């Protein structure tokens, strides 16, 4: 029924604006949606080298690669053939925001992203601009309902130089393209998300996500 | 200098508000040294908007506001090389958007590239069900942060049935031309007013006076 | 007729700023209808204060602000009884107050029961610095919420070398009386300054100037 | 670093003062924990201010992060903190503008932690799942621990399940205090926790409370 198969590809394709800067980036990779595990080669297509730190893009490059329980309704599998969307805020302790989207579709073994990502107000010596960020730390999502969506809270944290850590509050609203797709009970997702490797100027990028979705405490 | 006791203005919207893409034309004039400004508003693409037109109204130009002689004009002096602006806008019941514009003369034109782009309105708030009246009179308070002019402000809508609906604005200012002087603290009053619209919106007429100032007790 | 056109004021403040516990008594005097105040402070506890003095300076009543006709006055129309107010500061580095304040009259004179408490302050911020200098002029947004008068405002403290220390503020207002007449939305300017103090700010005069208006146009 | 003179079984005695939207209440506590196991229980008495006019939820985060499980990899500075103690101040900023405070000064003598509480809280709405008491329980969440100017902070979006099935959410953020100095930070880390109101009579006049807490590294090391 769902048609989502063990070893998928994905298509992405990004367009967006931080502080001005207009850029392109292309992904193709794999991912293993019932292990909760994905990973893309990403190419800067225009607008590089990137003026900002490449960290902040990473979360918007699909939570069907996310392992649920079956005790958990799991509402990304549920959602295709059809597909979803989803939207995203990214309010940095800076003052920076970004608001994003993807639009998923998937033609037999491959999803497809049509992702936006747009950028403001990064302070000119913030972390973002001066690209001291090393690495989003591993976090956990909260997915509840609020006016009849799924919705994703979650407050992350980009470790920088140094060992400071440098405070993002993120939410996503996520929307199945179907009509009455069930929607879950409150459940938690943890996540980690890693740079497997990048070339000097981040024009190429491999990235990789693990996600688990549980109840939390106690089981 | 650049700027003349009348002015016209040409400007074109690109944005996308939940997933729905849209393009507005702004045509219209203004008196600078009075802080006055009208515009002729049409929906080109994405007609009729599903979501209301108030949340667009700031984003259709600081240099339509009355500054006083003891108050640097940054705006003023920007020009004829013109200057950019960046927005959030994060409303109290999670709706957030990003906004920009690059302005730019030549003769006695402005010329205004707006990007508009929104995300996590809920369907049931008074954004997507269009319950919005009109922006009360506020005061915005401009003053220098990480070496950028920075405009802080707490606007409400008027909701139908006479709630109140919070948004949270931050604007960076940035003039084209290096070294142009960053004024001290001070406020802005404005008002913000549809004159009149079709019923769907896709005409609109909308007026803006604004008056900057030092606060009590010099004001 | 319970306002009268020169009114007295006293105050004791008690409350806990980062674990610091204060004592703060307060005896002033304004002109209600003029929206000026002034009051001599005195720290009789916990002095000398380890913080910014200026974080406390709008805790020490919207009774003395200047309205005109065509607003409703929620605050002159609360007394004889009174009215209280609580407030949240929230400062753009984590530091975060609340504030109460039990405000009564008897004759010219009112009488102000203050509490504040604020935790998270940084060791590194302007506050526990001391590098505030002044609360720039503001205007607070005055509107009903969920049946109550709420005040709503984007605060900034100067700072030494002229940077900006920004604090977002909530206020609800309730009137003691039943059937004190709600204001329509308004606004309300304000300027605070310390206009004298000793070394450590254990004495300190303060001065209020607020005037409510409609906005443009 | 040393011997903390933490037991396995251990005693809580507790004293909250506080105030919110100008209510004033007094409440003592009696609990026994495993600061091991993470895992505490605590019986609580209302002893002024009853019945209370808000919601006993808001409270019960503040009723010590001894009591978490932590792995041997990742440094325990509330163990690490003791004999001498630590102490914590909290903020909860509830999304419809309702702000309380918290601290608590956290000592042992023997084999009882002791924990004097302050809570005070404003801006709840009269008409607020706080205030018309419709909130069931805190979600379980995890909480995220890191230095902060160069302090132990625990920064955490938590919700409250309410009646109708609805969440209402609270962003705290925790700062955490050694009274001993030398007492070695730790990197950045994050701690599961369930709070669970085990019982109450209709008042909320005796609670008893129950959390358990534990430390991890996240994904992939957990
Ligand atoms: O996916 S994890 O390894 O960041
Ligand atoms: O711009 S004013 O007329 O609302
Ligand atoms: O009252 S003003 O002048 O600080
Ligand atoms: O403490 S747990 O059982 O919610």
């Amino acid at each position: 029924m769902s048609a989502i198969k063990p070893d998928m590809k994905i298509n992405l394709r990004m367009e967006g604006n931080v502080n001005g800067h207009h850029f392109v980036i292309d992904g193709d990779g794999t991912g293993k949606p019932f292990e909760g595990k994905q990973s893309m080669d990403l190419e800067v297509k225009e607008g590089g080298p990137l003026p900002f730190a490449f960290d902040i893009l990473t979360t918007a490059f699909n939570r069907v690669f996310a392992e649920y329980p079956d005790h958990i309704q799991d509402y990304f599998k549920q959602s295709f053939p059809k597909g979803y969307s989803w939207e995203r805020s990214l309010t940095f302790e800076d003052g920076g925001i970004c608001i994003a989207r993807n639009d998923i579709t998937m033609e037999g073994d491959t999803f497809y992203n049509k992702v936006r990502f747009h950028g403001v107000n990064f302070p000119a010596n913030g972390p973002v601009m001066q690209k001291k960020t090393l690495k989003w730390e591993p976090s956990t999502e909260k997915m509840y309902v609020r006016d009849g969506v799924l919705t994703g809270d979650i407050t992350m944290a980009l470790l920088l130089e140094g060992n400071a850590h440098y405070r993002c509050d993120s939410r996503t609203t996520y929307k199945a393209k179907e009509k009455g797709v069930k929607l879950p009970g409150y459940h938690l997702v943890d996540h980690c998300i890693e740079i497997l490797s990048h070339d000097k100027d981040y024009n190429k990028v491999k990235l990789y996500e693990h996600a688990v979705a549980h109840s939390g405490l106690p089981d």
